[PDB]
Parts: C-alpha cells; structure tokens; sequence
C-alpha cells in the first residue's frame, strides 16, 4: 500500500498519486499544490 497526503513518504515517486516526498521533516507526502 502507499501513503497518502501527510503519510510517511517513502518515495517522492509521488508515492500514492499526485503528491511527492517532502524534503523536510515530517517526510510525509504532500500535494505537488502544497510545496
């Protein structure tokens, strides 16, 4: 399963879909919107 927005992130590979991994702590994924 992937993490979604504000899940850990273990890929910047936009883990779930149209998020990345944030660069800063908390690494959780983010919306490509939101960074």
């Amino acid at each position: 399963a992937c993490r979604e927005w504000l899940g850990g992130c273990s890929k910047d590979a936009d883990c779930c879909a149209h998020l990345e991994c944030r660069k800063k702590w908390p690494y959780h994924c983010v919306w490509d919107w939101t960074v």
